[PDB]
């Protein structure tokens, strides 16, 4: 039985989209998510749609937010997120489904299992080698093939502290380090849902070229925003497409490695 | 109306130099202060100055409180000056470098007022930082460097690490690999809040040491670095004193405009 | 008269190796350490031995436990995973630098809150290893004919996960040799209390930046140590008697010097 829990994912959020729409607020042993659980069905396939942020990204409850979405049965979370390009060939308004993650956060915690918290006992290393869904993001990428749209197949996200944007040395810095988009959010949440066993990707849509490019205007909020008016709807074609092909996908198998791997990355006296 | 806040700037507090002394202990929202602000006119310009570490941790400062109580007495400048370490051979200790970029090496650090807990700063805001450090007045130092003689860097990168340690040498060649020139403690995220607050914002960083990447040289200590200061520290004075009246009769309205306005547009609401 | 310190140092805690075993719970002004101190001589040398995610450890305590119990040198030992393919699991490294990828950790006792501990300090950290306690660490290791690396760096990094391959991939090419999560602060600490420190470094896995191999996972690790653990023991029982009988007091003292003269104070 998949259950696909959504997070900033535009508006799904509507009555000819979504069926059976159901609120809940719900709280955690991490304190209260970033807003309520909305439960429904989409294209057959049930959803919870949780809003991420109002909220800086480095004050978001990432561990509040997958802990709900885990207690509600997802055993999927697809995110949508924006992002600044720092390569010429990722243009603003393309997809990019990424497949690593460079993490430059540093207020953020990362593990469910911190000693404080006895749902969650004993310390957990879980491996990041493949932070993302591999079977998920093969399906967005076909998808968007299908859809016409301007998409890429992978790609490193580095996650900034914030909120403000990076300098122009750190911009060309994380060029060399391997990075391709940047954000605000992918950390803690992708590792957050691997602890839990979720399979985990992300829609990210790139929004600006930061400020490495000598020949373009530099990112603020409101280049960021123009862009999203002008291109939101194709990620929200790529999610609304996407749901139905990974409700009719088999993932027994897929959700069985996932939770081995949570449950033995676990140390116990 | 410039009115210019001074952060680290030395022995400006001095009745030979600043008239109208006026000392002033402040709150904000965000706590108390590094010390108390001395209020006053140097070259006929009014000047706010405040002493950045009072004693205290660069991890600690309260860069916050001290950003939010410059803007809160009016300044539209802020002019910091640091030591520093280099980190390229031609940056001798001793040279000034005026600064146009940094590295966040940071992580203890708050780097916004719009938290989400503070209603004189409500909302998020995501400021740009392509350009950190005002241009304008960087010219001013740079051109008033070179008409006092001094050894100037018109441009570099400064790396700020967490501290209060210093750097390792592996750290020390990984930081030249990411285009740092010099490295230090404090630019960050002083830089970033007076960003945030349509503050124009420079700094004037003195090199004191080589840090640790020449195995053929003396590495940094705190002697090392006081003992340059001491050698060097009026060179700083001098520019900061001879920069003050040029920013005292330059035009600014439309500099502080655009600041205001990338400010302004940088905040987020419901 | 010199003391060492040992953390994380296997099953030393044995009475065919440890005499005078005294076991120890203490309190220090940064709270208390990880486990009692357990205090005895191996070999004629006085020795201190000493469920947690290591962002959480009390690395202040830790190391201001053994500082009051007079150690004058520390040894620790840590797995760590390869970041080159030279160093293969099971090889020891005896460590020179690092890298700094911790964020949530005090690295100072200097931190205005301790009047132990009043004013700042900026401790020097170009050569934060004790370099005569690496010399007989490396010289040792050649005499058991044990697989080891002269140098390396060590990437500290936060945890309590994993790196990703993205991560371990940057790491190679910031210089990274080694990578591990509890190397940092302990080293700067260890550095500020004029302590001699330097550390074992066994290598457990390949990290994930092979694309063709089984990236790290806790099994993995404790896989590599119950087949290699012993080797690390070793070491380190051979290189006690040897610090016992160097002369330290030139070592310590410009130890001291650095660590005293790193302090500002109003
Ligand atoms: N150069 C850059 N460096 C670092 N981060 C970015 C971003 C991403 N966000 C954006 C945000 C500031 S603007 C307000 C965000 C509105 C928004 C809405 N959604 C969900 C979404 C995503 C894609 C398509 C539709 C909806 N994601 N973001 C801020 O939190 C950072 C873009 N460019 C960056
Ligand atoms: N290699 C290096 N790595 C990192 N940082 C540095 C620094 C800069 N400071 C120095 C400080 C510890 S020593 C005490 C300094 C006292 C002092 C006094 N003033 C004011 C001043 C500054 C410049 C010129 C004139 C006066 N600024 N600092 C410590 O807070 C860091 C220099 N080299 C570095
Ligand atoms: N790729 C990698 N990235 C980051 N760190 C590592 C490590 C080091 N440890 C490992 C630990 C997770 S597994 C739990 C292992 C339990 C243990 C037991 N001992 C004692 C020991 C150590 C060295 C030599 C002999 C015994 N040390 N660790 C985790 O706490 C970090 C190894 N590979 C890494
Ligand atoms: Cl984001
Ligand atoms: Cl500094
Ligand atoms: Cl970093
Ligand atoms: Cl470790």
């Amino acid at each position: 039985a998949v259950k696909i829990g959504i997070i900033g994912g535009t508006g799904l959020d509507d009555p000819e989209i979504l069926e059976g729409r159901t609120e809940k607020y719900v709280d955690t042993p991490f304190g209260k998510p970033s807003d309520a659980l909305i439960l429904g069905k989409i294209k057959n396939v049930d959803c919870v749609l949780l809003a991420r942020h109002t909220i800086m990204p480095s004050k978001v409850n990432y561990q509040a937010n997958i802990w709900a979405l885990k207690e509600e049965g997802c055993t999927h979370v697809i995110v949508t997120t924006a992002c600044g390009s720092l390569r010429e060939e990722i243009q603003p308004g393309d997809i990019v489904i990424i497949d690593q993650f460079i993490d430059r956060t540093t207020m953020r915690p990362q593990s469910f299992y911190d000693g404080s918290h006895s749902c969650a006992r004993g310390v957990c290393h879980i491996p990041m080698a493949e932070p993302f869904c591999p079977k998920t993001r093969e399906v967005l990428i076909e998808t968007a093939k299908k859809l016409g749209l301007r998409c890429h197949s992978k790609g490193t996200m580095v996650t900034i502290e914030g909120p403000r944007f990076s300098s122009r040395a750190e911009s060309f810095m994380f060029r060399t380090w391997g990075a391709d988009v940047i954000n605000m959010t992918t950390v803690p949440e992708v590792v957050l849902a691997k602890e839990a066993g979720i399979c985990y990707a992300s829609i990210a849509m790139a929004t600006d070229y930061d400020c490495w490019k000598e020949h373009e205007e530099a990112v603020s909020v409101d280049r960021v925003l123009k862009t999203l008016k002008e291109n939101a709807n194709k990620a929200k074609s790529l999610l609304l497409t996407t749901i139905p092909q990974i409700g009719s996908t088999e993932w027994s198998e897929t959700l069985h490695n996932l939770k081995n791997m949570a449950q033995f990355s676990v140390l116990l006296p």
